[PDB]
């Protein structure tokens, strides 16, 4: 009792110290990742491919802006925390 973490030591730890100086680079990794998806998804010699290569493309494609976006609002969390913490 009462040997709780008042936001002491809380504004950031090392686990995202290297968290948060990764994920820009993850950021634009999955922004290129996105755009080199939507655009081979771009071109409707794209959809000519079997269901399984384009499917894979798709669901790719679809997983990179959704890990994009998310990656992106942990960063700014995280950089929010950085200054309030």
């Amino acid at each position: 009792k009462a040997e709780t973490v008042k936001r002491s030591s809380s504004k950031l730890s090392y686990k995202l110290q290297r968290e948060l100086e990764q994920l820009p680079q993850l950021l634009e990794d999955l922004e290129a990742k996105l755009e080199a998806l939507q655009t081979q998804v771009a071109d409707a010699s794209f959809f000519s491919q079997p269901h399984e290569q384009t499917q894979k493309v798709l669901a790719d494609m679809a997983a990179a802006e959704q890990e994009l976006e998310q990656a992106f609002e942990r960063w700014e969390y995280l950089e929010a925390l950085k200054n309030g913490g």
